[PDB]
């Protein structure tokens, strides 16, 4: 929590943009001490396993947790972390407070921390995106390193309602949604049980946001029918619910 | 140097690059636009100049096909040895960075597990150079010699995959390429499940219905034997 223990862990992610194994001599430089101390610093960190010694140092996941979950507490988003509310396809969702959000921590010669701030950022871009153009996803509120911080939704996944008031409101509502984001030129590609949340007002939130197929890709049509087929399915099989007009690719 | 120095104003550009007119020079290329940014088409120079500058790609190609979110054509070396090149389209910029990554680095560790993929050569930005694979995929082929042995090849590959604890989550036709020995190889890997996940077995049984379905509207063959999620 010290600022210099700050300085020093920003310095081992710092250099582990050039470096697999990043030198002590290398994290002094970068982390500016002026009465030095680093490698005392450097002692105290392996300890509390924020880096490892695998000559020089590495970040561990526990490291890049804490620089991450800093930084949003930096910005007056994450102020309290509570408990681990579920796993994503990806990913680790814990629930915050600043009142209270959902965190979303991703988890994947390339070094795979780098790659989880990219998959983190995709997420944030696709979540942006539909959210301003009117889509029932959760509010993306920020996001740094491999940290999405987005609006906690009171519900849980469809997967794990087995009762029902309604089964053609709740049916109707995931075709406008497959509808809706083919007129906007895009296919789920997951669309799904799994990646559904349905709210106490029985309102459908899609929650995952996977690589997303283009409606003018070769095989669109595919991975359309593929997804109208997976809520045809589900609610055949939980609901025991049956339509005839269906959503098609001549809709589109 | 001017087009790696590149909104983006004129005069920030001078200062990267250490002089006017080149400027429009790419502009009518089409390989900068209005500040000035970069084009996709600019992108896909830049990543090529450094794969010939590593000597993996000398000459162009034929857009022989099109991945998930990539588009794939054909090169070439110095040496005339032809490989196939893989440019990522997110349909930012910086992002296609990622799935270049993300597919060398499962590419990567799959070949190395020895496991029915294509070489990975190298990687810049949002191209992945890898082995040429003289096949079509699998959507492509309506007549087979042996059903039965071409279905084996892609339920021992389900297995092989789900036993090293990962599920594809898009094993299917269109990402399956069959060779002139009928030889299955993967061509994609855009997001696999772990088998520790807890609807693992909701994604493995998918990609096992994904062949059976297929194998019966193509071919007509269905066998008694196929992969259940409770053997790893």
């Amino acid at each position: 929590m010290s600022r210099d223990d700050f300085r020093v862990l920003t310095a081992v992610e710092m250099g582990m943009k050039n470096h697999e194994i990043v030198p002590g001599s290398l994290i002094a430089s970068i982390a500016s001490l002026k009465h030095g101390g680093c490698n005392k610093v450097l002692r105290e960190l392996v300890k509390h396993k924020l880096i490892a010694w695998e000559q020089g140092y590495r970040l561990t996941n526990a490291g890049y947790d804490y620089l991450a979950l800093k930084t949003l507490s930096s910005r007056q988003v994450v102020e309290s972390v509570g408990n681990q509310m579920g796993v994503g396809k990806e990913s680790d969702i814990y629930i915050v407070a600043n009142q209270q959000f959902a965190l979303k921590l991703h988890r994947l010669n390339v070094s795979w921390l780098y790659l989880s701030r990219l998959s983190a950022m995709k997420e944030f871009a696709y979540m942006k995106a539909l959210y301003e153009r009117k889509f029932p996803v959760p509010k993306p509120i920020d996001y740094n390193r491999h940290a999405v911080v987005m609006e906690l939704i009171n519900g849980y996944p469809l997967c794990q309602i087995h009762h029902v008031e309604d089964p053609a409101s709740v049916y109707d509502e995931a075709m406008e949604l497959i509808v809706k984001l083919a007129n906007h030129g895009l296919i789920h590609g997951d669309f799904n049980e799994f990646n559904l949340i349905l709210d106490e007002s029985d309102h459908i939130t899609m929650i995952d946001f996977p690589q997303m197929v283009s409606t003018s890709h070769p095989n669109a049509e595919w991975y359309f029918d593929r997804d109208v087929k997976c809520i045809k399915d589900f609610f055949m099989k939980r609901f025991s619910y049956e339509s005839e007009l269906f959503p098609t690719f001549k809709d589109i």
